[PDB]
């Protein structure tokens, strides 16, 4: 669990994303690519992105990201109670995507770093610190319905 107070400062943090989660998104999905590049393979969509610029001028990759950001973000509001919210993502990454826990790491490092470069300020020692809960509590609850639903 996290307190009061890490939830609200994930929550004044996630905030400054809501005013461009576009451009958010595609820093995140660009960085993880980069720095891990097999979890480029998932999407066979996206796989023949040669660069970055190219990744920057694809509305496909832009549209995703913004899904991402808003599932994410429709998560953390729940503060701990997002059961609902996250059942449809276990589902479909334990049966559908098959998506490690391992690549779910390095996408909440890609967040880290993003929110970071973009938001010193607001993302000091104790609200990175309460960030890294909050994604690691996501991580371990899916990780859970992922094994209910028979997938490592
Ligand atoms: C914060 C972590 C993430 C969130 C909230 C998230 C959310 C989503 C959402 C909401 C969708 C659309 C519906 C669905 O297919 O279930 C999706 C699709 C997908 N996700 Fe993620 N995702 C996350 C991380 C990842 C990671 C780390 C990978 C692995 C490399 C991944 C691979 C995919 C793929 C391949 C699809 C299919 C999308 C498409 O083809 O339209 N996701 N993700």
């Amino acid at each position: 669990v996290l307190s009061e107070g890490e939830w609200q400062l994930v929550l004044h943090v996630w905030a400054k994303v809501e005013a461009d989660v576009a451009g958010h998104g595609q820093d995140i999905l660009i960085r993880l690519f980069k720095s891990h590049p097999e979890t480029l393979e998932k999407f066979d969509r996206f796989k023949h992105l040669k660069t970055e610029a190219e990744m920057k001028a694809s509305e496909d990759l832009k549209k995703h990201g913004v899904t991402v950001l808003t599932a994410l973000g429709a998560i953390l509001k729940k503060k701990g109670h997002h059961e609902a919210e996250l059942k449809p993502l276990a589902q479909s990454g334990a049966t559908k995507h098959k998506i490690p826990i391992k690549y779910l790491e390095f996408i909440s490092e890609a967040i880290i770093h993003v929110l970071h470069s973009r938001h010193p300020g607001d993302f000091g020692a104790d609200a990175q610190g309460a960030m890294n809960k909050a994604l690691e509590l996501f991580r371990k609850d899916i990780a859970a319905k992922y094994k209910e639903l028979g997938y490592q």
